[PDB]
């Protein structure tokens, strides 16, 4: 139920900026971000309120449909009805997040080496991807 | 075969902006985009030297596996090597194809509000897709 961009074919280097709009009155939601819909590095989803989780962020991977090892980051600079940009990047070492202020890491389990797929669902309003 | 996004969710009025390069020794190069796969309002085919034709671009539209009346204009303002972007928009009379320098119209054919596929393919390097 949500955008879903595959194949994108970023080079080795190359960082993910994603741009949208959080919703009046989100829950939650989550950018998918890996080589294909089955083999994601990173779940990014933050969770204003669901799943009993409040304000804080659960990252994880998914390999054939098997989540990895859940990580959850209570610094949560995310604000309702909100505009967000978000650039992602990734090598050998791990992942990084970066936002305007806080710059978040996740380990590079599945040893991707560039993003080629992304998604994204919940009450999140997508409204750009580029890369360079 | 390239990037393909789907459910992009554009709203009534809003314009898809597409980013890239074309290759240096480009031949031809495509861009879809509608409803979805299987619907497609506008199929973009830019061709520097393809299937007979020189320097032109061949425009159509999709229904069912199976394309509209071919189209072709030859006003063509693409150059091998170069970065490129270009606007698509939609209203009940017709698209537009706004590129630099010149803007080019196609009927709406299948009676489309807004853009909520896009694919391409060819000689050309996606580097980014943002709409507003």
């Amino acid at each position: 139920q949500g955008p879903v961009c595959t194949n994108l074919g970023l080079k080795p280097g190359q960082r993910l900026t994603v741009k949208g709009i959080i919703a009046p009155n989100a829950k939650s939601f989550v950018m998918n971000l890996g080589k294909d819909s089955t083999h994601l590095g990173l779940h990014f989803n933050p969770r204003f309120d669901a799943h009993g989780d409040v304000n804080l962020i659960v990252c994880n991977s998914k390999k054939m449909e098997e989540w990895g090892t859940e990580q959850r980051e209570t610094v949560f600079p995310f604000q309702k009805g909100a505009p967000i940009e978000i650039t992602f990047s990734i090598n050998p070492s791990d992942l990084t997040v970066h936002l305007p202020g806080h710059q978040f890491s996740f380990p590079n389990r599945l040893g991707l080496s560039v993003f080629d797929y992304f998604d994204t669902h919940g009450d999140f309003t997508l409204r750009s991807v580029s890369w360079e």
